[PDB]
């Protein structure tokens, strides 16, 4: 079991400060190519491209990097009524294709009406899941070459069929995650690896022996990821250090705020696991703050829960992809990556 | 009046021979950035990348394109009811963005109802005309920065918005071409370039001053471009010797066939216009064929015709390209592109 | 035995005639890239990079295809008395690592005293190999990573040392040709596959069992190579066909004479081995041509001999690259390279 | 007057401290192209890339750079007798070629005799120089498109000339550097440019003024640069902090003897002007360490003495070169470099 780490592409913006445009760093391809070929490098598996109108498309930005990483995976976000599983199969087949295997899939089943509603979907909270399995199905039937013919309340395609195949077999990997017992039971279903956000070892553990128990429910068994946010520093106090600086822009009424929401620093919900990060939507809502070993232990007490997918990320994100690399992966059994060989002509 | 040079990426196969395996390239990443960079460095504005069931996904494609080209431009495909003008909108930010500028858009409203009917579309021969008018209209809208709330017969968002500008301005170009009354309507009120097939230059004439008419009724005016396969050879004999070369190992019944349905070799529908290349679907329907000044004055012929854009085809692409911008070019006031700068930061 | 297929970058000028600017092709980055990609993806092992004051530096054309290549191998000439020994295994050890193992390296005794006497050399035709020797000598000691201390005729380093290593063990390999015994022996002795011509397969044989031989006094056996252009087609007539057009351009003088040297077209020196090439300096002197059995047969009888690799070439070098590949990889039994995975951190 | 800015590229090894291996960072292609890609992209003018034993080879490495780069220059050393001018003028023409007019010529007389006996060269301290002076009267001489016939003391060439010239006119620019009078004389009658050391901008100027002299004895005006390392941070103690940060693993006696070596910390040899880099050899002598506008404001003072260019650095180089170009270019008048347009084919 060696962990498969990977980082994330900031297409939403990045910096040095939470919640400010000052130490921002303007996003562009340039800047993106700097992050992905810094984790292709430094050994990382692969790299998680954020969807929402907030972000630029996904898709095109894991392509526009295809020829620039040789090893590096993409993990690209697929959004259900947003658009037809036939074309996202389609997407999906000439992504993997063009990578030559190196496409991942994380399913994602909007929760913002107003951004919904502007794409055109209009769906309750039931509604979202219900067209999210029946799209899930048909896109992995479609990648598995099948021909689909597919009536349900949401989805209706007919005589669906991808004439390309996608590299990995049966098709490239898809994640899914979700606290609600409905997700659950979608990933229980139908995912491969069920992604989890890094709550107190405790609560994690808890909820992957749910699935985990869900996923047996259908004589399946799936793979377990956590999403955390990383500040690791040479000694623990330049490490909180560290924290305390990224949220230093912070409007006053926030951090009062958070500190009230915090009732029983008060970020500090678990050992070395800060919700300093969580005070601004957008990225990950807790970070291991730390030093090179007790982030290390936090990271190995959570693949004995099961994990062996850590999808992380830092501000900024070109430089803190290194300051894991370097502080962290020494310390922790990496699983690297290699360059898949040019197929057959 | 420069002319712009365009190519093609044959991303549904590219070969020696027209209608066989045989004599066939295999069509990956690798051999399609080989197309792209010589069309990038032998002065060509851009290439059409084609869409449909067949073909791998154009707007990926391009994307993987951008790191390994500096001033070519990419014509995707744009596809109404298949995708949600919304995800469409934002997705054409993206290209444009991460390429500095260097996208262009090509609507094409489905004909094959089979088609359709895998990606969820079933509309008439008309509703496929009225849904792609509605999806245009909020698609411009949006890359024009505004909030669109929009409910016609197949449209319907609400609240809208891109939050990411693309980089030309007012929007990335938009073609668009078609003989049908409806679709020439279309572009004469919405689209920047009418492209038409490579008709005898009379036809051609006729079917311009059509839509330059139509476009002036909206208070308009647009540009022409003209999609021609070509065959240029140093002699007009290795031309036409290179045209049945082509199409040498075609069906016999193919052949047969055809010379039955050009009743008046009999492929040859005007001097050096040869529809041999269109006895296979999936390219250009006729093909100059002929040496440099032979075909530089077909060209040039049509140019005189208020045409400033051809995009060009030709088997196999990659050494074709070569051919025509080694063997034409010269003759011709091709408009050569420009690496953009970067951007501020 | 699987045969070692390699193409040749065309640093002095490309085309599709000999002796003519008409029809050539400007060389530069952009062009040479085309080549290398092209070679890479088709399974090329390598490609031979010309040395001369007629060509641009091979060693920094090589560097510049680093990262636009992945498996592909550099064939850089080495030229003895032009450079410092110490010099040349320090840039050696550096292409080696840059390009994670991908260097292979031709020693070439120049013969030109006039380019010779250009760079400040002044040796006659014995002193010309005898530095070789001495430079060949400290050269493999170096990057062997031993301190050389060497005072020989011309030749005298003192505390001579590499402080970073080559990839490839012992290091990187090296060629070298000639027929004149002096060169032979050299070969012999320090080279690890001798280079010969394209002669008739009776020829090449003497040659190739006169240098086992040489070698085996040393206690050493070597590898073989042979330098061959290659006009392959369809059909033996479009193959003979493309040989008298490749020289069409040429001075009817030259053509004259070359049949008067010819005296027993006068061209085919051996059944499709056509001396037709050699009419001009600065290439191959025979071409192998006809269509891909015959040329396979060709080549096959040659790899019979003992001769695992194969240097060719063709008019132009982009557009016969692919031909060969295309046409006669298929027929032989051809080594395909990997691409190196990365060296750990 | 708009100053241009340099980075440097760490070809001997970059890490976080000084003196150690510790929190080291092995130095590769991968790792060397994102820190060109990141001066590339950040606006600066070029990179410097050192020479020595110590380094890899500067040239292959600046070649390998030229695909992944696209407005960055390549500054890198020539060494004179170590290399005949003939070769270097070829291989200069070639990297000016290769890159599009990119390459930046700095010549660098050698003073380690036990390297220089490596290379085979045993020159005195003045032969070094009058050997250096010949070789660069020949180098630019044949830049020049020039046939050379030269037999001086050490330089010996006949008949040497250039096939291919080189981008720029009259030949790519060339920087020299050095103290000793010997040296300043042959800046101010053969370099572009004069590239100084960071002292206290008193003793700047007067260097300055003495090769403004010398160059005007010659009806000559030269340019000048400054090499400079750079710790600039938000606040002036941050600067500080990191200063003693950088070298906290060096050995307690050199620290001990530099502190000795400064009797009037005591590296401070002026306000903001810090000796604490010089410790240990292989980087710059000095560095600017403060806040922005303290940095800016000596750069600034540099500036005002006639200095145009400064070639900075930072540990590690790829973080600090993201430093110096937020914290700094913000404040300062930035020359900003343009990708050169393709040259006409």
């Amino acid at each position: 079991m060696s962990l498969n780490m990977f980082w994330f592409l900031p297409t939403h913006g990045d910096g040095h400060y939470l919640g400010t445009e000052e130490g921002s760093r303007p996003v562009d391809h340039g800047y993106l190519q700097q992050i992905a070929q810094a984790a292709d490098r430094l050994g990382y598996t692969g790299v998680l491209i954020p969807t929402g109108r907030s972000c630029e498309d996904a898709w095109l930005v894991a392509a526009s990097m295809i020829p620039v990483t040789q090893r590096l995976k993409f993990l690209v976000a697929l959004r259900p009524s947003v658009t037809s599983p036939t074309v996202a199969a389609r997407q999906a087949a000439t992504l993997d294709r063009l990578s030559n295997g190196r496409a991942l899939f994380n399913l994602v089943t909007g929760s913002d009406p107003q951004e919904l509603a502007g794409d055109g979907v209009f769906l309750d909270h039931s509604e979202r899941y219900e067209a999210s399995a029946e799209f899930t199905q048909v896109w992995r039937r479609l990648l598995q070459r099948e021909t689909v013919d597919f009536n349900g309340k949401h989805i209706h395609v007919r005589g669906a069929k991808l004439l390309f195949p996608a590299i990995q077999q049966p098709y490239p990997p898809l994640y899914f995650g979700g606290s609600s017992d409905v997700a659950q039971e979608l990933a229980a279903e139908q995912v491969d690896l069920y992604l989890t956000w890094g709550e107190p070892p405790e609560l994690v553990k808890e909820k992957i022996e749910q699935v985990r128990a869900k996923a047996a429910a259908h004589g399946r068994k799936i793979r377990f990821g956590i999403r955390l946010h990383v500040i690791v520093r040479e000694t623990n106090d330049e490490a909180w250090q560290a924290a305390e600086r990224l949220i230093s822009h912070l409007d006053d009424e926030t951090i009062a705020k958070a500190q009230a929401a915090f009732a029983r620093d008060n970020l500090e919900i678990s050992p070395n696991l800060w919700a300093g990060v969580g005070l601004v939507r957008g990225g990950a809502g807790t970070a291991l703050v730390g030093d090179g070993p007790t982030v290390a232990a936090r990271i190995n007490e959570y693949a004995a829960l099961g994990i062996d997918s850590f999808v992380l990320s830092g501000y900024p994100h070109l430089e803190e992809a290194y300051r894991v690399g370097e502080l962290l992966f020494p310390l922790l059994d990496v699983a690297i990556p290699e360059i898949p060989q040019p197929q057959p002509l």
